DNA sequence: GCTTCATCCTG
DNA sequence: CAGGAGAAGCC
């Protein structure tokens, strides 16, 4: 679940309960139980995302921070209904007609304003690829800054301190799109390559967000999990190798 | 960057 | 039933 999936989730959560008075609130964690009575009657004002971090803001200035990491998942159901699953329920925010449920996630914390501005993660993450204000220009600027210009892409594209929201599938799909291997550094690219990379870093995540689900051609994986299969661009056989602690899918025939 | 955490999926 | 699929740890 990378930036695009998380924003899609957040949009569904907002459509479900944004602005509606909470009729019941439940948290699995003992440390969060105290907030149950405090939030009943309040309402979610908006669901903000920063990369894969999701922030559910409430009308009393509290904010529930949740990060699904590799296994958390939200579900929208009609109030009263309980999904058929073996997953562990961690949060229930219920309104008159709709209820949202967070399953499996382990990183869940209730934040006060002071904790928001200085949260370790929220404080170290870089600009969000889904942020409309972020442009290819600013992205190029970032890639060439002394801070990132010498970083190999294999690790850079997974680092949320560079651009928030990029995960392993976006990492491999972006690099394949621009024909680059994971060992490249922004400082060694020619102007044409840097431009393509800069645009792809924003356009692919935004394309997945807009079309992988919901919609309104369609996003699809070109190399992610297609190792052993022929590249649709050059026909070479896609390979898989571990780079920066995550499986790197790439085509030796058109990625250089 | 390497290892550990943490939950569900998979060979 | 290992260990594969995004952090925090360890600072
Ligand atoms: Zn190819």
């Amino acid at each position: 679940p990378e930036g695009p999936e998380i924003r899609r989730a957040a949009d569904n959560l907002e459509a479900a309960i944004k602005g509606k008075p909470l009729t019941d609130v439940w948290f699995a964690f003992p440390q969060l139980k105290t907030y149950q009575s405090q939030l009943i009657g309040q309402h979610v004002t908006h669901v903000e995302t920063r990369g894969k971090a999701l922030l559910t803001h409430f009308s009393n200035d509290l904010t529930l921070y949740s990060h699904n990491q590799l296994y958390g998942v939200w579900r929208v159901v009609d109030t009263g209904e309980e999904p058929q699953t073996t997953r562990v329920l961690r949060v229930k925010l219920q309104t008159a007609d709709k209820t949202i449920l967070l399953y499996s996630a382990s990183d869940i914390e209730m934040l006060r304003p002071e904790q928001l501005t200085t949260h370790p993660f929220l404080q170290r993450v870089g600009p969000d690829v889904l942020d409309p204000n972020l442009t290819p220009e600013v992205v190029k600027e970032r890639l060439l800054s002394p801070r990132f210009r010498n970083r190999q892409f294999a690790g850079l594209l997974l680092d949320q301190a560079f651009l928030a929201g990029l995960g392993n599938y976006l990492r491999v799909e972006i690099l394949w799109q621009v024909g680059l291997t994971g060992n490249h550094k922004a400082k060694d690219l020619n102007a044409a390559q840097l431009d393509a990379l800069a645009h792809a870093l924003l356009e692919i995540p935004r394309f997945s967000y807009a079309t992988r689900g919901q919609v309104d051609a369609l996003f699809r994986f070109k190399v992610f999990h297609r190792d052993g299969e022929p590249c649709e661009r050059c026909g070479s056989i896609i390979e898989k190798t571990t780079l920066s602690s995550a499986p790197f899918y790439w085509c030796p025939g058109c990625q250089h």
